[PDB]
DNA sequence: CAAACACACCAAACACAAGAGCTAATTGACTGGCCGTTATCGATGTATATATCTGACACGTGCCTGGAGACTAGGGAGTAATCCCCTTGGC
């Protein structure tokens, strides 16, 4: 389960593993999805902002 | 026979899917155990309201004692005459 947790907690999807969904029904953004690709960090913050 | 590499095939993942710009609306956690506050139910009263019994005062009835009424019996109190004892009066 720590590492699950883990797992999900720096990278959401996984390939076949359970995908971490909140409470409420949807599923907890991890840090690569944080800046994986568009509308992320570098796309979205460093090569274009506002 | 066992080990080296090469090829074809199968099986498993990664990341991308133009630049963006505006507007709207759906989601606003939930049973259960437990502690902590507080509302309620309960006992243990003392205070006040009412009922029963006892005591003092009031009106009324009563038993008892003494007093009062009508009538009676028969004798106590009491006129009318008399005597003469004795008192008042006198020189």
């Amino acid at each position: 389960l720590l590492q699950f947790h883990v797992a999900t907690m720096v990278d959401n999807e996984l390939p076949g593993l359970p995908r971490a969904m909140q409470k409420s029904g949807r599923p907890l953004k991890s840090l690569k999805q944080r800046l994986k690709g568009k509308e992320g960090r570098v796309r979205g913050n460093l090569m274009g902002k506002r």
